[PDB]
């Protein structure tokens, strides 16, 4: 199913300015259920014709999936040299610079927010990590209150 | 009143408020008559808040926000024709930025800040990035209309 359209349309907006207000090349959310499975994935900074090119979605392996477990931020420089990187699947743009937090709520989890390759080359600051996970709890809000699937 | 709503709506202010960098922030929630639901805020004392007494009825600019519910970024709020004036004892404010909180169906309220830091205007990183947190509470709010 899509998502609800308010929660959609709430989701862009918090993955447009967090990846705006860091400088970021590249922006992206994952939506979970309760149990860390991605349902769906919202993201920004990529042409529609790479996107046909890289053909199937994310599955939150990889760096992507330490944010779940490890439920505080992580920065890296070079994203793919760290131990659990899966690696770019083929047509994926190269991508080193990573900021990333969990989605949630008290205890709850919901998802995952992550920008990478911020645009003068530099790594990702103290006060975008602190940004980023302002956004996510605000990410966090909407996708526990969003208004559940009912029959006609 | 609802506690665990009112607890979202105050984090969400106080993220507008410290990333926008601004002095003060305020959230209100209306009825659909207009009849105040809800009114949070922080960046004011307690003992100001008293000096002030009477509660905000959403009247000049605010009032403009809820029947005309796009963005509205002032230089100087008191300027704005549709300006009511402060009250006594309200602290002084000159730059402001509202936006509505809502969901495509309806819009409940409206997220506030006064006071950016160094008497700068709000920019338009700002507005969106306030437009992107009235969001998620209009979201909350919504969910929580949701109740019989
Ligand atoms: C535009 C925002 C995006 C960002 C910030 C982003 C970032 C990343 C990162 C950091 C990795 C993993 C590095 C590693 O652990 O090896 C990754 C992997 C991956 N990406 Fe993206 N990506 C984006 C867009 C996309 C799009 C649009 C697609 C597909 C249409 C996609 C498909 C994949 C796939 C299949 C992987 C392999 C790992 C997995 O299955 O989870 N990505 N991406
Ligand atoms: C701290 C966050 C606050 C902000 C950003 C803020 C801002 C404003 C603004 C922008 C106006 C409209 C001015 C105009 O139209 O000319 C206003 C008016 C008013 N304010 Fe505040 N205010 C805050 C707190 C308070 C508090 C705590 C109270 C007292 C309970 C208060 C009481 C009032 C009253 C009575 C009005 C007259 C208009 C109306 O009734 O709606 N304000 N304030
Ligand atoms: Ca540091």
């Amino acid at each position: 199913g899509a998502m609800d359209p308010d929660l959609e349309a709430t989701l862009r907006a918090i993955v447009h300015s967090a990846t705006s207000l860091v400088d970021a090349r590249y922006g992206a959310m994952g939506v979970h259920d309760r149990q860390h499975r991605v349902l769906h994935f919202v993201y920004e900074g990529i042409d529609e014709e790479t996107v046909r090119r890289i053909g199937h979605l994310p599955k939150g392996l990889g760096v992507i999936g330490l944010l779940i477990e490890d439920p505080k931020p992580l920065r890296l420089d070079d994203v793919s040299a760290h131990p659990a990187s899966i690696g770019f699947p083929p047509y994926h743009p190269p991508m080193r610079t990573f900021l990333g937090v969990p989605v949630r709520v008290r205890d709850e989890s919901f998802g995952t927010l992550y920008l990478t390759d911020k645009t003068n080359g530099q790594p990702f600051s103290d006060d975008d990590e602190v940004l980023v996970q302002a956004l996510a709890a605000a990410a966090g809000i909407a996708v526990a209150n969003a208004r559940l699937y009912q029959q006609a």
